[PDB]
């Protein structure tokens, strides 16, 4: 097929600096922090994700920013550069707010329809792109949803991309098959985590119960906020004949139908009076904000 002709960057230690730490795992670690590249005089909110040095998981990490370097979309995470080092980093886009499943969690309040189904037309769009470029995600949650502002998520965690079994098609559990139509599956459960302002799907429940559970018929609950509209999306996500199941692009087509009404097709109360921040907010944006840029402007 085609030649993947995507350029991937290398960037000196010195071009950035390690400001803090935003989460620690088994991966490695991931700091907030700053590049100024050469000469340039601009510099980049980045989020730096460094890994012991053990052969075979520089082999995972160097997959990961393959695939990370080969998108280029608005709804999409892409990969700034990597960084050879003794341990090896990837430098990525700061998305401040973090993960959407922590952002539905701790703002429930400040959450309305408009913003919820914004949302998924968001995450429908970085989805269909990843299918036009033949790209399975295969670890499609609200927690690899980044917050960029709480009006721009974009999909991220390319680790996969080519087990996380609540989030998982059937075909996917009990054959390990994963298509473009399992990923929707998965999609259908991101908008029940968002719906439900961060539910754990099937809490209590354990793994192994799940793939009989769907065998039976059994799906996710409808949440309260949800209109019959949006939970019949919701259901049609999780059909066994993944043929039946809708297409991301249609999936944009029908939330954004929904988000020109949205107290039509989501009930919450307050809605319309709650306020989350904007670009047009005082203090919106520690050392040098002088030649601040965000990356989706920087591009040489
Ligand atoms: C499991 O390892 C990685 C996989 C990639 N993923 C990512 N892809 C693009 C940009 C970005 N930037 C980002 C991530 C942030 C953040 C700000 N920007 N604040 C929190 N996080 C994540 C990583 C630490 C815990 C949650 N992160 C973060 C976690």
């Amino acid at each position: 097929e085609a030649p993947n002709q995507a350029l991937l960057r290398i960037l000196k230690e010195t071009e950035f600096k390690k400001i803090k730490v935003l989460g620690s795992g088994a991966f490695g670690t991931v700091y907030k922090g700053l590049w100024i590249p050469e000469g340039e005089k601009v510099k980049i909110p980045v989020a730096i994700k460094e890994l012991a040095t053990s052969p075979k998981a520089n082999k995972e990490i160097l997959d990961e920013a393959y695939v990370m370097a080969s998108v280029d979309n608005p709804h999409v995470c892409r990969l700034l550069g990597i960084c050879l080092t003794s341990t090896v980093q990837l430098i990525m886009q700061l998305m401040p707010f973090g993960c959407l499943l922590d952002y539905v969690r701790e703002h429930k309040d400040n959450i309305g329809s408009q913003y919820l189904l914004n949302w998924c037309v968001q995450i429908a769009k970085g989805m269909n792109y990843l299918e036009d470029r033949r790209l399975v995600h295969r670890d499609l949650a609200a927690r690899n949803v980044l917050v960029k502002t709480p009006q721009h998520v974009k999909i991220t965690d390319f680790g996969r991309a080519k087990v996380p079994i609540k989030w998982m098609a059937l075909e996917s559990i009990l054959h390990r098959i994963y298509t473009h139509q399992s990923d929707v599956w998965s999609y259908g459960v991101t908008v029940w985590e968002l719906m439900t302002f961060g539910s754990k799907p099937y809490d209590g429940i354990p793994a192994s119960e799940i793939s009989s559970i769907l065998e039976k018929g059994e799906r996710l609950p409808q949440p309260p906020i949800c209109t019959i509209d949006v939970y019949m999306i919701m259901v049609k996500c999780w059909m066994i004949d993944a043929d039946s199941r809708p297409k991301f692009r249609e999936l944009i087509i029908e939330f954004s139908k929904m988000a020109r009404d949205p107290q039509r097709y989501l009930v919450i109360q307050g809605d319309e009076r709650m306020h989350l921040p904007s670009p047009t907010d005082s203090n919106f944006y520690e050392e040098d904000m002088d030649d601040v840029v965000d990356a989706d402007e920087y591009l040489i």
